[PDB]
């Protein structure tokens, strides 16, 4: 139905935000739930497909992280661990440990220290239709 609200991008059902400007992962966190939605949650190949070839090359935040408990990673939407696009070797707590994820340009995902500034950042909703 290609249905979304303004500034909205429409895929199966989601309607997904393209956020620009450098942040945090709790800084995109609050920035998506600012815009009613939540930082972005990835169930099929499909769907990662969408977000791949729309992504932000210097990378983005997505709604995933294990900042609860270590290893155990929880989408914003709550949905099951069902697909994963995670770049060779990540996830891998380097540094000091890195609990948020982000789509690297290329789409796979990375964690990162939740405390990295990146300029992109993606949300989603459910749509009307
Ligand atoms: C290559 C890469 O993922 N770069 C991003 C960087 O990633 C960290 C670390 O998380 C990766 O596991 C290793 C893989 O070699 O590389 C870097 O040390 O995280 C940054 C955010 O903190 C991103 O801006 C980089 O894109
Ligand atoms: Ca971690
Ligand atoms: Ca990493």
């Amino acid at each position: 139905c290609n249905t979304c609200p303004e500034a909205w991008i429409y895929f199966q059902k989601k309607c997904y935000y393209f956020g620009e400007g450098a942040k945090k992962w709790i800084q995109a966190r609050y920035a998506c739930e600012n815009l009613h939605g939540r930082l972005v949650s990835i169930h099929s190949p499909e769907e990662q497909d969408f977000l791949t070839k729309r992504a932000n090359w210097r990378g983005s935040w997505i709604g995933l992280r294990d900042l609860d408990i270590e290893g155990e990673f929880i989408w914003m939407d709550n949905q099951p661990l069902d697909y994963s696009n995670w770049q060779p070797g990540e996830p891998n707590d380097a540094g000091q440990g890195e609990n948020c994820v982000m789509m690297l340009g290329s789409g796979k995902w990375n964690d990162a220290f939740c405390g990295s500034e990146l300029h992109g950042w993606v949300c989603d909703r459910l749509a009307t239709c």
